[PDB]
């Protein structure tokens, strides 16, 4: 699965913010528009056993460039809410179901 980061008027929004992967499927994350990005997962709202640390970028890690991606292969089956660092608190949040 590919997802963009940063919607293509400038809207500060994964892309799409709400998507289902099969387990072990990688997902890239691929800067789009208003970037910099980065993609954390949220400690609480992972299913049992996932250690987030494996799976986020560092909080202080940024995509800076046009074209720039992160992947990650998500495994545990469940629900997964992320967010980008420095657009946290402007909306830019979204969640993977993996089945
Ligand atoms: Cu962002």
């Amino acid at each position: 699965a590919e997802v963009l980061l940063g919607s293509s008027d400038g809207g500060l929004a994964f892309v799409p913010s709400d998507l289902s992967i099969a387990s072990g499927e990688k997902i890239t994350f691929k800067n789009n528009a208003g970037f910099p990005h980065n993609d954390l997962f949220d400690k609480k709202e992972v299913p049992a056993g996932v250690d987030v640390t494996k799976i986020s970028m560092p909080e202080e890690d940024l995509l800076n460039a046009p074209g720039e991606e992160y992947s990650v292969t998500l495994t545990e089956k469940g629900t997964y809410k992320f967010y980008c660092a420095p657009h946290a608190g402007a909306g830019m949040v979204g969640k993977v179901t993996v089945n």
